[PDB]
C-alpha cells in the first residue's frame, strides 16, 4: 500500500486533508524528508527558512504530485489550543523575516493570517520554526484532517479577510500587525469580535486592551503594533523596520541602546534639539523623581548630582553604574542584579516608558552609525 512517483512516495491510507476538485494531501516522503504530498489534476531557487518550501513535482498518467514542506500545526492552533520550546516573540520574528524576504522579491501575500502561518515539524535538532504559506489550513473534526485553501473568506477563515477589501506591501504589514496582537493577546483581534472587525478596521477603531499601559514589555509591543495597523497605510513601517523594533531586542541589546544614547548625549547642550526632544514629556516616564522610585541601596550610592526629573541624567546614571559595575559596593550590585539581564530589568520594570520614550525621541540620530542596530534606513 505505497505509491511511488519519481522521487515522491506516500501511503494512500495517510490522508492529511482535502481541497477543491478532488484535491488530496497525503503524509509522504521525499529525499528522506517528511513532506506533505498534494496530488492534483494539472491546471492550465530563492528560498528562506520561513516561507514554506515547494520541493518537487512529479506526474503519472493522470495526476501531478507536489511535495510540500510538512507542518505540525497552524498558528491559530498554536495560539488557541495552547498545549504545545519556541516562544511567541521568536515566532513573530521568523514570520516577519519570511515576510521581509517575500517583499524583497516584490511578492505580496495579501492574506496573511494565523491559518497561513504554519508551525513546522521539529527538525533534526529539535527546533521548530514559523512558515509563511499560500494555503491556510483549517479545523476539520476528525483525526487527522485539515481543510486547505488559498482564498480569504471560506469557512472558517472569516474574521481574517484580505485587507484589500495593485496591493502594496502595506496590506501585509497591517495583517501581521493583527497577528502580532493575536499571538500576544493569546487569541484576540485588534479590531474586536469577528462580526464587527470590518467596521472597526475601516474606521481605524482599534483596541489593544491586553497591553497594560504601565508594563514595559506591553508598552514596547503597543508602540510597534499601533504603527503596523495604522489607519493610514503610509504611516506603516516596512517589514525591515518591524525587525529593527525594540520588540525583538534581547535584554542585552536593550541595555546597550540605553548606554549608546547616554554616551551620545553627555557632550550635548541641554538647549539643543536632541536633549530637549528627549526631555519633552519625560516627567511621567521618570516618575517626577526617579530617585524617589529606585531601590534604597542605589540612591544612597548616587548621593553625584543627577537631576531627579531628567531622563538624560537617569540614562547617564544607568551608564555609570554599568561602566563601574565592578567597582560598585556589593550592596548595590545585588540590588541591581546581574549584568545585563537583571540590571536592565531593574529600570524597565520601574520605568515602563523609558525605552519607548527614548526610542522615538532618538529618531533624530537614526541616521547615525552609532544607532545602526536600533533603526532602519
Ligand atoms: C499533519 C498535518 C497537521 N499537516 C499538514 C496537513 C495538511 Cl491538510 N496540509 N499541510 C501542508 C500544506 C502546505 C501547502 C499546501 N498547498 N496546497 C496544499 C498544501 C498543504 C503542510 N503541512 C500540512
Amino acid at each position: 500500500s505505497v505509491v511511488i512517483v519519481g522521487k515522491i512516495s506516500f501511503c494512500p491510507k495517510d490522508v492529511l486533508g482535502h481541497g477543491a476538485e478532488g484535491t488530496i494531501v497525503y503524509r509522504g516522503m521525499f529525499d528522506n524528508r517528511d513532506v506533505a504530498v498534494k496530488r492534483i489534476l494539472p491546471e492550465c531557487s530563492d528560498e528562506h527558512p520561513n516561507v514554506i518550501r515547494y520541493f518537487c513535482t512529479e506526474k503519472d498518467r493522470q495526476f501531478q504530485y507536489i511535495a510540500i514542506e510538512l507542518c505540525a500545526a497552524t498558528l491559530q492552533e498554536y495560539v488557541e489550543q495552547k498545549d504545545f520550546g519556541l516562544e511567541p516573540i521568536t515566532l513573530l520574528q521568523q514570520t516577519t523575516s519570511g515576510l521581509a524576504h517575500l517583499h524583497s522579491l516584490n511578492i505580496v501575500h495579501r492574506d496573511l493570517k494565523p491559518h497561513n502561518i504554519l508551525i513546522s515539524m521539529p527538525n533534526a535538532h529539535g527546533k521548530i520554526k514559523a512558515m509563511i504559506s499560500d494555503f491556510g489550513l483549517c479545523k476539520k473534526l476528525a483525526v487527522g484532517r485539515h481543510s486547505f485553501s488559498r482564498r480569504s473568506g471560506v469557512p472558517g477563515t472569516e474574521g481574517w479577510i484580505a485587507p484589500e477589501m495593485n496591493p502594496t506591501y502595506t496590506v501585509d504589514i497591517f495583517s501581521a500587525g493583527c497577528v502580532f496582537y493575536y499571538v500576544i493577546s493569546e487569541g484576540s483581534h485588534p479590531f474586536g469580535k469577528s462580526l464587527q472587525r470590518q467596521a472597526n478596521i475601516l474606521l481605524g477603531a482599534c483596541s489593544l486592551d491586553c497591553l497594560h499601559p504601565e508594563k514595559h514589555e506591553d508598552v514596547i509591543a503597543r508602540e510597534l503594533i499601533e504603527k503596523m495597523i495604522a489607519m493610514d497605510p503610509q504611516k506603516r513601517p516596512s517589514a525591515k523596520h518591524v525587525l529593527k523594533h525594540p520588540f525583538f531586542w534581547s535584554l542585552e541589546k536593550q541595555l546597550q541602546f540605553f548606554q549608546d544614547v547616554s554616551d551620545r548625549i553627555e557632550k550635548e547642550s541641554l538647549d539643543g534639539p536632541i536633549v530637549k526632544q528627549l526631555e519633552r514629556g519625560g516627567r511621567a516616564v521618570v516618575k517626577m523623581d526617579w530617585r524617589e522610585n529606585i531601590t534604597v541601596p542605589l540612591q544612597t550610592d548616587l548621593r553625584r548630582t543627577y537631576k531627579g526629573g531628567s531622563v538624560r541624567d537617569l540614562l547617564r546614571a544607568m551608564r555609570n553604574k554599568k561602566h563601574h559595575y565592578r567597582e560598585l559596593p556589593a550592596e548595590v550590585r545585588e540590588t541591581l542584579g546581574s549584568l545585563p539581564d537583571d540590571f536592565v530589568c531593574y529600570f524597565t520594570s520601574r520605568f515602563p516608558h523609558l525605552l519607548a520614550h527614548t526610542y522615538r525621541a532618538m529618531e533624530l540620530c537614526s541616521h547615525e552609525r552609532l544607532f545602526q542596530p536600533y533603526y532602519f534606513h
